[PDB]
């Protein structure tokens, strides 16, 4: 038995969906089959970004196997092709990369080069976040349960969020937040910490999605750097076209951040990860560290990435993303005026999500509702997952290869779940 | 136009080898050719431990991608085949793993693992070592420039070499330097920190190849499990049968490590690490914590890993290694007696070197030598290097592939190449 198998080798904390696990056996596409032979619409995972066994990942992958696969200490033209490719991503001062293999591996670095830089060590996160698995990264998070108590050098914010609130009030929610902002600076300078960074991911995603009010971004950019620190853009649920109305999140905000992190995507579940950084930060960090990392920048790892970032660019799929979006907001804000179950509508691109609440004229959050539909939808033939600290966001994020004919499956499917309910 | 165009990307610090760096286009088993047609006989790569385009390799990751590939919040088959076959290549109380996508997340994850456990936070570490590239990591350095100072928890240990030295001298040698562990303990409790891990390579590669006095490690666990700590072997260097004696250099001493980190060879090129553990502490650590890896454990790492693994018990390389590792320990020897200019003979299985020195008389260091000597075997086509603290031990260390013709290769022009240095 398969699940008594892995409790013997992995053990019985590493986490599985649903009450009952999936064993999923293949995938093409947009659609995946369990060990019975079921088949399901993939609503839920972006490391398969351009599609689950997608040939033309594979064939690159295959092609360089049977080549040669050494480190960096060789030249080698595939690693300076990737580069040169996803640095034509960026505009600004953003023109040089540290190549990883995962996205705890290059939030972990771009946090070291930060406190090298700086001189700082203080920290600047949301209080409902999650950015990794390192030590470092374990003392700065709040959205997930570790161990390691909340280091002194941390300061959690409240992200503000304007859903649901008057736009007459809008103005001093923003006013207050970031007066909270300078009272954190102010208390890590009191403390001996300095600051050494601001770090979040554009998305708010692990927060619930949040819709934040125009100049916070700019305000807490502005604060930190008068404070001598530096802002990380986590671009791993955010980046690569995800949002459609530009390739990396931080383009939402008036903001060009120092250090932009990357993972999950870029390989299309190849493990690949990358800090993105300016040519001084990069000059500075390599004449005062030996710095290596054996399998990052290998020609079968950089043929990988080569190929995600040619077939989005061959099938226009950022463009598409952003198109389909705006369909997809409709239909959740007429599915939002038909349920009472139904609060907010939040995201943009192939990023949404739907607050799941009480009918009873509460408006209280309902996780025990949220929980219901996301086994009903599997029930269904569609995986879609949940967010926030009230678990009760309801949410939606396939692989880019998704199109107007499976948000209609999707969509379909969600009402007549909706339909269901008390 | 490809070295000015990788230092406008990844930029002119990024390690490469050789005065005029060398571009690598294609391999096959042992041999490797570069951008003007030249080939080269690998004496040096690790990470393709069943040879460069393995095609069993090539072709279990290619047909796993034409399938599926998704994280372990799915069941898959693939992971738990491969955490099985790899777990059988353990005893004892080792029957547990966390998977990894490289060797520094092994090694981050295994010190995280004994912080919680122990409560204590003090590190014992070789005084030229290198164990990865984290923030934690970068703290315990000693063998790698890196710009952290030493960290106040950390104690580096001078690990005793026999390699030598009149066997009259051992016990001596052997009774002063657990002393030294007894003084670092106690300098790390006085300050606060306690012990949580002594972290070591069995090889001691970094350090210069050494060779211990027996009972040297076996000593130093007995005195941090009584400090409340864990010894964790690190076999990214001496893992998958390297040695030829056994499977894991630890085996090389009468210990048996609470946590075993690997990487390098695992996956032949493709991004893959593990901790190795008991059942006590994966559960433990899982009870307090939502730890999860994305790529870790994926269908096509572990697809890689199992046909790594296959190919390497078909092809018996472990045994092979062995025998071939008694051979030219015994060619080395034959050298080291007829050159002034060699000191001792070190390693085993198919990781060796010998000891670079001036031939007036002192036996110093010879750096410089060392460096006519890897420059010259480049040019008669042979790819090798160096380790140590003086920058003087030449270092081979092949893919697991290499067999007798190739050492006799190797070996013929490492004899021409000293013969040619200054008398
Ligand atoms: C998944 C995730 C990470 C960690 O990536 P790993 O590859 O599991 O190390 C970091 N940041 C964000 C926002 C994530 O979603
Ligand atoms: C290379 C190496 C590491 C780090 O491995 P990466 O895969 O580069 O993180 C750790 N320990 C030893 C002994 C090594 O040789």
């Amino acid at each position: 038995d398969l699940l008594a198998r892995r409790y013997a080798t992995i053990g019985p904390h590493s986490p599985l969906f649903y009450r009952q696990p999936l064993e999923l056996v293949s995938g093409s596409g947009v659609w995946l089959t369990d060990a019975q032979g079921k088949v399901y619409l993939d609503g839920y995972n972006n490391v398969p970004h351009v599609g689950h066994a997608n040939p033309a990942v594979a064939d690159a992958i295959y092609q360089q196997l049977l080549t040669v696969n050494l480190h960096t200490r060789y030249l080698n033209s595939r690693v300076v092709e990737y580069a040169e490719a996803l640095l034509s991503k960026f505009d600004g001062a953003l023109e040089r990369l540290f190549l990883t293999n995962s996205g705890s591996e290059a939030n972990e670095l771009a946090l070291r080069i930060a406190r090298q830089h700086t001189g700082n060590t203080g920290v600047l996160v949301s209080d409902f976040s999650y950015h990794g698995n390192t030590t470092s990264l374990a003392e700065i998070t709040t959205g997930l349960t570790v161990h390691e108590p909340l280091g002194a050098h941390v300061r959690a914010l409240r992200i503000p969020d304007v859903s649901g609130i008057a736009e007459v009030d809008v103005p001093v929610l923003l006013e207050q937040s970031l007066a909270d902002v300078d009272a954190a600076i102010a208390s890590l300078q009191a403390a001996g910490h300095g600051v050494s960074v601001f770090l979040f991911d554009p998305l708010f995603s692990t927060e619930g999605l949040l819709q934040l009010p125009s100049g916070y971004i700019e305000g807490v950019a502005t604060r930190v750097r008068a404070a001598g620190g530096l802002v990380i853009s986590d671009e791993v649920q955010s980046g690569f076209g995800r949002t459609g109305s530009g390739m990396w999140g931080y383009q939402m905000f008036n903001v060009e951040p120092e250090l932009v992190t990357m993972g999950k995507p870029m390989g299309n579940g190849h493990p690949i990860g990358a800090v993105v950084t300016t040519a001084e930060l990069l000059d500075e960090f390599g004449r005062h560290n030996m710095f290596f990392n054996t399998f990052a920048g290998n020609p079968v790892s950089s043929a990988a990435g080569l190929a995600v970032l040619r077939y989005m660019d061959q099938e226009d799929l950022m463009a598409k993303a952003d198109q389909l979006g705006k369909y997809i907001r409709k239909r959740l804000e007429n599915i939002a005026q038909r349920s009472g179950n139904v609060g907010s509508v939040r995201g943009r691109g192939l990023f949404f999500g739907i607050d799941i609440i009480e009918s009873d004229g509460s408006r209280n959050p309902a996780p025990a509702l949220t929980k219901i539909l996301i086994e009903d939808m599997r029930e269904r033939g569609v995986l879609i997952s949940r967010v926030g600290p009230h678990d009760n966001v309801l949410k939606m994020r396939p692989p880019l290869v998704f199109g107007r004919e499976h948000a209609d499956i999707l969509l379909g499917q969600l009402e007549l779940s909706l339909a269901s309910l008390p």
